[PDB]
């Protein structure tokens, strides 16, 4: 469908939890999530071609990528990653992230619109999931 929109999120799922997998201390971990507790997204979407703006009160990340084009952005601890995103349904895509230097736990993400409206994205580190919802603003 249209992923494209305006999104602000309305619930949260285990992202302190992310964090501390990722190893960002336990003061750092509860600062950064207050602080990026309402992040806003941004999707502009053209065919298989797409743009992301993800942001908070003073960071902001562009995410730009076609579908089944390897790619370069970074991980949620900021590291290089090549990134390649494929569709596993008419509403969900994944995306697949390989360390460009060094080693570490595994890393992807997902983004579901679903039917009702919800535009759903996932994070992994390892064994370790967290689900950010949002609707459209
Ligand atoms: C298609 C939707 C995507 C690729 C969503 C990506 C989400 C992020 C890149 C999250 C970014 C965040 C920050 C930049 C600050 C910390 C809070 C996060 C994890 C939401």
């Amino acid at each position: 469908p249209n992923f494209s929109g305006n999104w602000k999120i309305i619930r949260s799922e285990n992202f302190e939890e992310l964090l501390k997998v990722l190893g960002v201390n336990v003061m750092l971990r509860k600062i950064a999530v207050a602080a990026a507790s309402k992040p806003a997204v941004e999707i502009k979407q053209e065919g298989d071609t797409f743009y992301i703006k993800v942001s908070t009160t003073v960071w902001t990340t562009e995410i730009n990528f076609k579908v089944g084009e390897e790619f370069e952005e970074q991980t949620v601890d900021g590291r290089p990653c090549k990134s390649l995103v494929k569709w596993e349904s008419e509403n969900k895509m994944v995306c697949e992230q390989k360390l460009l230097k060094g080693e570490g736990p595994k890393t992807s993400w997902t983004k579901e619109l679903t039917n009702d409206g919800e535009l759903i994205l996932t994070m992994t580190a390892d064994d370790v999931v967290c689900t950010l919802v949002f609707v459209r603003e």
